[PDB]
């Protein structure tokens, strides 16, 4: 390029290598979750299990993202990759709280994204964020609303226990 | 028909009709009880299962009924399926509660549809109920209760706690 | 919820659940139109297979819809279930007639909830209509068309000898 | 016996007979219903296949309550076997009419018995009726009378043709 | 070439070019004859499949002549390809007739062309034809003619029901 690039709006390819960064962040975030809840006073295989998982689905996004503004003829451009909002996460509850606002910010960014993509009249753009991320993200934070609704459930008078039963019994493989 | 029917008296016909009304609103009740468990501030999907396949073995047992309407040479008459009795089901031990109550419910209009058919000297529909539909009904209110009992002994005084171990425990695949 | 629930108005919340309504009512009709063609005197099982499986794929799409409506965080809520329009449904010729009429109206309810969606700005919910729905129901009209094309074709002079045909070469497996 | 013989009436026992009497006859004109078909001036090997598997039905009827007769431990008393009441048998129609009017005759002595058996206090002959006979019956009588109306919507202005294709395209194997 | 180039006349490297123009606008024909009878008021699936099949196997023979073309040095001329003469084909005997026609056209070209290869003794062109194109467009033309008489057979005063019969039980796989 500019050899194949048609229809593709400054702007958009602008707000795609923001949005690497925003996932770069998000994947960032998630590896000091899991390894946090790695350490020999927290250990919870579990909770380390949920949150190096989705380190990796983000790292794949931001691929993804990636590799779209190449095929439409746009250029990556990285920025420095600020670190994670906290060193150490508290409980599970804690942390599963964290990843839900995280979550729910990637969400808004990919809505602001389609809706300024619709305005520039970009429908490829729209299908290629409707066909592999805006459904993931819904699902994704159902999934996050599923576990925090059963961590409370279980904080009782015994949080201890809760956090054990929950890790065994919800997330452990 | 009438070139088929043979002892088939007007009144069970009419009971049939009644009976797929009374097991169509108990699938409409199983899928409002199955979605329920499923929201994200409930969250219990091994109750969301148990309620669903309930929803379809209700359905089952009216196509059976509506055969066997067929099969005699009666017409099926359907009616409005009014929506279940409650719009939002509590907890576990609340919805098992209702799953009773509506599981006696059929199984006394069985009843009554077996001494009407007795009283009609109709054996082939004597036969049919006790092959397809009261044994059925016994074992699954047999379950119930049993089930009912396990969540009552959990309730101690940490009622989140015996709410997700029972889900975990009993009644998640 | 209301701990998942972004960019998901009330607007579009109703009426999902009334599309639910929707399906589900042609869900029922479908099953009447089954079990019609099950009579003994009607007795043409390829078009009970035809409308059965419609049920099937009617209830389907409700459920599809109540799965969507918890993973966004609004709130399934459940109406009456009005009976089927007619009791009895006269000829394929007739019963097809009305199914088309009946799947027009479900394509007009999902061209409204998408024009609500694009209207709210609500790229998730377009894509889903999109993706599970629309080119479904295009689908399903185009074949019912077909249908009712043949069936008219076979009406000539000898009305009974063309629907016995349809029924025995196109419907039946 | 007299030795295993218990709860089993002489009026249950003398009707036992009588009903072997019928299916034997059933069966017999099912033989020659069948044969008829096989005849070279009317050739209709879809027909002849139906009625030929309806004569082994009846034996096989016949042996059920022999064998059961045995078990009770009463005697077996065989009479003469009137001939069927037609030699030749007509159109299909005509043939299906006098098959259903056949079984309608069973189905009305198995009613009967079962009728007997009740005033007698015979739960066993009740419940040996209903596993063997009434439901097979039932079924049986709906499939003659889904046969029947297929027929007649066949006849029209070319009644040559309905039969030859109702013989193809439902009876033939 | 013309470093291959060997006894191939420009006459007959004309014709080639000419004939390619002809089998492609043959294909386009079945194009447009198949798309015909797959519109929802026309609806013979065993019509659009013989047709579509058509359009394939004149692709086919254009790119056999084109192979040929540049095996013996001549140049590939390609002219615009003019649309089909209808836009509407009636019923399955109007395409057939029309079908029958078109191939007879294509017949006569080759036999044109054969005449012409044999007059400027080209042996390969005179085998070519005969081993890839003469017996491929007799055995169609049989082909097309046995379905004319079937067609016109089935017309009699029921001319739906031939024409759903022929498409059912001659054409669809
Ligand atoms: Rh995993
Ligand atoms: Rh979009
Ligand atoms: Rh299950
Ligand atoms: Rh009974
Ligand atoms: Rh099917
Ligand atoms: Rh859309
Ligand atoms: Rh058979
Ligand atoms: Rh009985
Ligand atoms: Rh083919
Ligand atoms: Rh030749």
């Amino acid at each position: 390029s500019s050899q194949i690039r048609q229809n593709y709006s400054t702007e958009v390819e602008a707000a795609v290598n923001r949005l690497v960064n925003l996932y770069l962040r998000a994947s960032y975030t998630y590896l000091s979750l899991g390894f946090y809840f790695d350490r020999d006073d927290v250990a919870l295989e579990g909770v380390c299990h949920f949150f190096r998982e989705l380190a990796e689905e983000k790292r794949e996004g931001a691929e993804r993202l990636l590799k779209m503004q190449n095929q439409r003829g746009g250029r990556a451009l990285f920025q420095d990759l600020q670190k994670p909002s906290q060193d150490e996460w508290g409980t599970t509850l804690d942390a599963m709280k964290a990843a839900i606002v995280l979550e729910k910010s990637l969400n808004q960014a990919l809505l602001d994204l389609h809706a300024l993509g619709s305005a520039q009249a970009d429908p490829h753009l729209c299908d290629f964020l409707e066909s592999h991320f805006l459904d993931e993200e819904v699902k994704l934070i159902k999934k996050m609303g599923d576990h925090l609704t059963n961590i409370q459930r279980l904080v009782g008078s015994q949080a201890g226990l809760g956090e054990y039963l929950f890790e065994r019994l919800t997330l452990k493989h």
